[PDB]
């Protein structure tokens, strides 16, 4: 780990200037400039829209929200107990410091959404504790938590795993909400989804930038394996556990979109595409 | 640690709602609402003011800035490797997530200040690495770093130590800059100092709130001891190592102010005042 510019001991770690890595610094500034709070999302005119929905459309959205409820918390857990601690480069710690704060805002946003659409407290506890109630989302959670507690996996494998969590595990639900936007529905849900997605894309690109700054990283086959496993888990979630059919989407094109996102991630990582499919949406 | 509501295992840790502690949550919202970036501080009209200063007034300010250069970094180091990891209460992790992001902005601000006033790169490296060059600030730094690596000290003693770092170690330099403001000087320096101080007061109050949520905490005598040791170190820094006389301040009243701040901290902690002196300024 001493030959790793990103992980090796750094005595100038506590001071910001002079900037050592301008690429990392610019990433941080883009994140900082993107700051927003949950309060900025108007949900007053949304309780009505939630009613104008079909029993299946509410069933879908509520389940997606169930996954998003703790997801950002899990990510922050990793960033606090791991990434932010391991990396010694000031610029990177700055990016991670902001990522943690934004993930907590994302976490609040999703809770606010659930709280706003599900008035019945009985249903609430069922969704809030989705990682302890809904087996479907329990799997995506365990996958992520495993990478947090895995003491064998190198930073290289781990940073790739969370890039998958924030890119691939978010992609399906993201696309679903953007579909609703086109259909003119839930302006509160789709608007927050636009701000959050802008952050995730940023969290993903940073993950790829950290990967590039790693000297000894996992082989391509291992990266394809991790990405591919996340792809399947994400497809199984949106074409089986919770079919996007419930909102008028083709379960086939959704699977293809997931792969398209996995391919973009691979390119960003500096590798060749895995699936070689176009973005259907 | 299992009987500590703040440190015990929490399965609902990843989700924000429902709010368990509204007192902690409100602290977080106050912090969130106080957000600001370094870019918002106009330093264009400051290079001129730095010139209209006396050789001693620049000597003082540059040394205070030397301490502030890494101080926020050290604080963030503790919050990341310790506090944020130990505490399992969602609301508290949210406050700490924001504290970390703001400390990094504070860190940038001070670097920007130094970079802006000291054009010569020779002087810069001497101040940026003050914890490795200036013995005077090296002592205040080691004191803080010790609390970070001390594996024996309980969270109770440690949270009290950093409340002292952010309250007592900041107080002297803070008062000095507010003195300059009265004297109409360095509008860039005094303006940032107002925003930063607003955050520190908030970081200090939160520290006291966490202390209150601790069941088994250090005895009062131990708290007085930690606070008192910080007081002395801070006075020795501003009446010996770097006399506030250099900017037209009475070294005696400054020592009294430090004690007045130590007393406010004690009250906030739920204990009696130690020095019982009025705020001179
Ligand atoms: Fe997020
Ligand atoms: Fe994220
Ligand atoms: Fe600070
Ligand atoms: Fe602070």
């Amino acid at each position: 780990v001493e030959d790793e510019p990103l992980l090796r001991e750094n005595p100038r770690r506590f001071v910001v200037f002079p900037i050592e890595y301008h690429d990392i610094w610019q990433m941080y500034k883009k994140a900082e400039a993107s700051f927003w709070t949950a309060e900025e999302v108007d949900l007053s005119k949304d309780i009505q829209h939630w009613e104008a929905l079909k029993p299946d459309e509410r069933h879908f959205i509520s389940h997606v929200l169930a996954f998003f409820a703790a997801s950002d918390g899990i990510v922050n857990e990793n960033l606090v107990e791991r990434f932010s601690q391991e990396v010694q480069v000031t610029e990177a710690r700055c990016f991670y410091g902001f990522q943690i704060a934004m993930e907590n805002i994302h976490s609040e946003m999703y809770s606010l959404l659930i709280d706003t659409y599900i008035k019945d407290p009985k249903e609430r506890e069922y969704l809030f504790n989705a990682i302890e109630t809904m087996p479907c989302v329990k799997k995506k959670a365990d996958w992520a938590l495993r990478w947090i507690g895995d003491k064998e996996a190198t930073y290289g494998e781990r940073v790739v795993a969370f890039a998958a969590v924030e890119g691939i595990f978010f992609s399906g639900s993201f696309a679903s909400i953007f579909w609703l936007k086109k259909r003119g529905l839930m302006p509160g849900l789709t608007f927050s989804n636009e701000l959050i997605s802008r952050d995730e894309g940023l969290h993903c690109d940073f993950a790829c930038l950290m990967f590039k700054h790693l000297v000894h990283k996992p082989a391509e086959q291992r990266v394809r394996e991790i990405i591919t496993n996340a792809v399947r888990i994400e497809q199984e979630f949106l074409t089986e556990a919770l079919p996007v059919k419930l909102i008028g989407m083709n379960c086939t094109l959704m699977k293809q979109y997931i792969e398209f996102v996995a391919d973009r991630l691979m390119l960003e990582l500096g590798f060749n595409k895995i699936f070689r499919v176009e973005n259907p949406f």
